[PDB]
């Protein structure tokens, strides 16, 4: 009395891979880029993670796809107190850090990858 | 002289993305909540990424997706050390650290997501 | 005209969980393992989160899914400054670190797992 | 005594052939003659053995002679779920029958002859 | 000298009708009636092509006169594959069948009926 | 004043049966007997109705007295979509199908006899 | 299993200089100051170690860093014998002490000073 | 490329104060303790700074931090002329002083104290 | 909301010792060095505290760290009434002086000397 329909399933199994790259730079604190307050540090003057300067641009936070961790003296900090951009980074509240401070800054992007197989049978 | 059915396959991609969010707390210590070598802290007195104080709770370990990291003085702790609770945080061998002392949660939390789609062909 | 084939499509639904482990180990530099401007420290003596020592062997980074932070006096240091084995942990530069320094390091694991369902209409 | 008849016989041969000739017509369902759980599908949209549009009008069972098949994604149906009529096919229960499908309709029809051959000896 | 005898013709003129009839049957399989390797099916289960259940016998082959044809989730079979009696259906191979298929059972019965008219000749 | 002719009238009865004969045949496609949108299957390696190979040539239909039925997939075919010959099957726009896809191909031919009796009556 | 501390250590320098300033005064003792065995001297009567007549007041000994010495005709005196103030001085036992005597008045007084640098090494 | 340590700095300020203490002992020469030209006093015939008599010991010389006066009939004699002892004093070379004479002993012992304080930021 | 920075604090324990030397040279008036109103003393002529003739030069007051003491005929003097050099020894005002005279010229030295030591936690 009612419509007829063929009945088949499938089955799907799916492997995930994070494959985490982290960037980390460093800089020692000159009073040059010195300011009322402030610290904008020139993205050329960052030593990257082969202990060589970087050349063009820092690695930014993946969109919607990972965060950033700062050091001051061994002192974590808040997003809050700085910003970074592709082309400088800049902290405020500086008044009182010391000359040839080490400043980290960490960068974690995560770039998942994901391959599947499906069978289905009748 | 075998019964006969019929003969499909299909074809599933996935994409994934950690969608990461880390929250961050901070604590000046004083020698208000200290005891026999014993330091607990309310929930109530930390400080968010935002530089604004946590109202009612503070963001525990996802179940099963995530971990914590503790900083004292720029040293790094253990697990033992420590445990976390939705209302308080309490940590031992608290006998020796100084007054205003920071003292750093970090709290990674994972959520997440992925979408398929599966093309079937006759 | 043309060949008549059967028309069908499948949903799958995935969900995925990133599953952390994360390794943390502890040293105290002793003038033992000490040498002319590298530092070698058997894998004999590190201690993990659980206050205990480890007996064989450091669990290391995953292949192509985990990654390393390394600690010295709280600052930060490089990839490129160490290297570490599976029975051994090794440093150059270490000149002038003081003794009973403490060193950490970090190990994040990840070992992402999911499972996934796929509906078939005809 | 009694009346005096001739007595004759006859005898007769006779050969049938079926003659059958069969009607097939062909659909790919889009959801433009779709309404609340009815599919009524012109005449107009069928295309014939040949692989061409038919023109005017679908050739109906043979009175008293013939019998209907239809097929919807390859599962056999009922008398009860359609009719067929001379400028139109409409059918019940096609709220789930997915867009692109194939629905073929067969009609046989069968139109028999014979002739024969008697031979009367005396 | 010879015999003489009364010379007369006849003429006949047959008209044939096939008269066919067409038994269609259906059955959902469920686990229920199954074992190893064989699956037996009651006649109480079918359902007519007029939507309803059967009720007390499956018309059979006639005798000389018909066929069969049998359709299991759309592939068509072998009359070696399975056996139709009056009271059940049993089929062989029906281990990798999945649950609520559809089985279609054809059957076509051909009834043949003929007139016939004589006119002689005197 | 008229030719006087005797008057006689006969009576002739007929019984036609159809004796159906249908051959099944199955094949599975490899890509071994595949070209460039055209498939021709050697007529050695059907199987028929029996579970057995067929041995010199698949029983044409007869003529002027049967018909083809072309199964694919499930999906039933146009008549103009394949030739069928004594020793050779090829079917065009075949680009597309998989591999060890089910085929059937339905021949029906039938081989009416009929016996008649007359009585003529003086 | 126990708290992490930083290790740290510091060395400091320290060069400390004496200073002194000696104040010397004079005086000549005529019978005009003079009563029942005791010897009140105005300190207008002294005169500095330049040769010139004190104006206003006498230097007293520093608190806590200093003596005196008293001469009179070259023999040393006790510090009971005599008192000092500011505005005067007075010895007892004087009764035999003849015109025109010296009277020598001593006092020391030390002003040390120390700078010091400390550095430290992390 | 280097190891990478925490900058830290320091300010101490230091006070010092000499804090003098002076004893005074006299003497009247009695042809007593006389012999060939050599005069040993008894540490128990000397009056302190008070006017009243020593009674167990007089406090030599600070070590390494005091210094000697001597003074026989107001000559100022050398270090060579004589020698202190904890019980008992002698010279050398007195054949021609007289009687009743006077002598002065003069115990000059500085006991210099500092305290520091030390500020140390990061 | 505000920077965040490490605690640490030291102490600090100093100790001081004035480390006195005491010069005395002695002289005995000649009228062979003398002039109106003018005593020059060559520096050739003094014996120190050992009874030994001085050979070079007179160890002049530390340079802000000494004084001088100066006796004539048990007398104390004025520093307006001599001077004093490395090779030479003068004083004025001699006119009435006797023969033979003693001569006491007394250098105090006062070279401190301070160690200190730093404790520093963490």
């Amino acid at each position: 009395t009612s419509l007829f329909k063929l009945v088949m399933s499938a089955t799907t199994s799916t492997t995930t891979d994070t494959n985490p790259e982290v960037e980390r730079y460093f800089y020692r604190l000159n009073p040059a880029q010195r300011t009322s307050g402030t610290l904008t540090i020139p993205s050329t003057s960052f030593t990257n993670s082969s202990g060589a300067a970087v050349t063009s641009n820092i690695v930014t936070a993946a969109t919607d796809n990972g965060y950033y961790l700062l050091f001051i003296n061994g002192a974590f900090q808040e997003t809050s107190l700085f910003t970074v951009a592709a082309s400088q980074v800049r902290i405020t509240q500086t008044s009182l850090v010391p000359t040839s401070a080490p400043i980290t800054l960490v960068v974690n992007n995560f770039a998942p990858t994901s391959t599947s197989t499906t069978t289905v049978r009748s």
